């Protein structure tokens, strides 16, 4: 009568622990959703559901959104948190694809904070401000020339451009060294994201390269946003601790 | 009944629910710890293979066995992943991936029908402007009308593939279908490159995203008419197999 329900409930509790350990919040919700008298069930369901929704729609976690004011900080940190969570569960193709856009976002954001007016945003895309001084543009032209490219003020800025801009404005920036781990997976990422190839982790030191690109993002965050509190880099661990206390 | 029998039946129903939501990794998690679970070894093996194939973008064996053409297989496989994540309401991820699949389909078509038009450098597509001066002239006129300048150093993406087809084959059924994918380009930029939150209820984003996914399916029917209709529903078929092991 009650022995059966006690067994079922204790077993579900351990199952949810395993799933939560693998960041499978939607599966955990699935196991608890129909359980009537389960202790902390309502709060558990609410928290698992809001978390799954935040991940699916790329909504910054409420704790983060409430603690910090800078929108670029919050987005960078949030997408790092998702990135590291995907790596930790070995969603490796997804990790490989996302890392470059995060790196690009951090560098763009960094430049826009420290040299505002250098870059302008038009229709959601970054470009050199056409009001920029020839002193800057001349050096940039020289860097493009090393890269076998011509100067075009109307061209959309991408990762190579951000690296060149930073090379001119702050050549000692540690960002310029951290980004190399992101460049090292560029061809692999092209292969997976655009040519739809299989990711062979056991070839070309890919396990290691992908890991190092994720660590590179974390290091870039420490450099660009030193005001991020260290505990917020461990959001998922903290969240799993909270879930364990409810169970 | 034997407690083991009660545990086995409970796990059986839990796994069926997880499978029904395409949570194969969670299903694996629940069955992995069960030693004497009927067909447990075969299930564990099958769920692991599927999980790994999804994580590394390895074409499913059944697809690899039924179909011969590499581009067909990659296109269909990535549509299957796209639609499976979309069915799970991973809408931001869906929005990001749909464009790359459409680009792959058009690029494949262009490389068959105008093989000298695109030159591939380090796995990336670029307009071969030296061999195709008549095309380059028309393409430049097209960009010039849009107050955009022609830039041979740019990697070709969906807008360029669409322009290529508009010039070379304006009657294309592919060109009609891909418009729904072009329509989510700015939204995708916002989510993928600016790290914004996806608000499905704004500007009927939900509709736009649905139409982009259907566009891929229509394009596959155009390019690869030999794909059997049931293969667009791989996961349903796969779940049937799992259900037979769980009976």
């Amino acid at each position: 009568e009650i022995n059966i329900l006690s067994f079922r409930e204790a077993m579900i509790r351990s199952q949810i622990l395993g799933l939560i350990d693998n960041y499978d919040y939607e599966g955990a919700l699935n196991l608890v959703s129909n359980q009537k008298s389960f202790r902390n069930g309502k709060l558990l369901r609410k928290k698992l559901l809001s978390l799954t929704k935040q991940i699916k729609t790329h909504e910054v976690f409420p704790e983060i959104n409430e603690k910090y004011r800078d929108d670029a900080l919050k987005k960078s940190l949030f997408h790092y948190l998702l990135l590291n969570m995907r790596y930790n569960r070995l969603d490796v193709a997804e990790t490989l694809i996302r890392v470059k856009s995060i790196a690009e976002f951090i560098l763009k954001t960094y430049i826009e904070i420290h040299w505002p007016t250098l870059i302008i945003e038009k229709d959601g895309k970054p470009y050199l401000n056409d009001e920029d001084n020839l002193s800057f543009v001349y050096k940039y032209n020289l860097l493009l020339e090393k890269r076998k490219q011509n100067f075009d003020v109307s061209r959309i800025l991408g990762l190579p451009a951000f690296i060149d801009i930073l090379t001119i404005l702050e050549p000692n920036s540690q960002l310029l060294k951290e980004v190399n781990a992101v460049n090292d997976i560029n061809g692999l990422r092209n292969s997976i994201a655009h040519n739809l190839d299989t990711l062979n982790l056991d070839k070309n030191k890919n396990y290691k390269k992908i890991m190092l690109s994720v660590e590179a993002i974390k290091n870039m965050l420490h450099i660009s946003f030193p005001e991020i509190e260290e505990e917020d880099y461990n959001y998922f661990e903290e969240k799993n601790k909270e879930f364990k206390e409810l169970l």
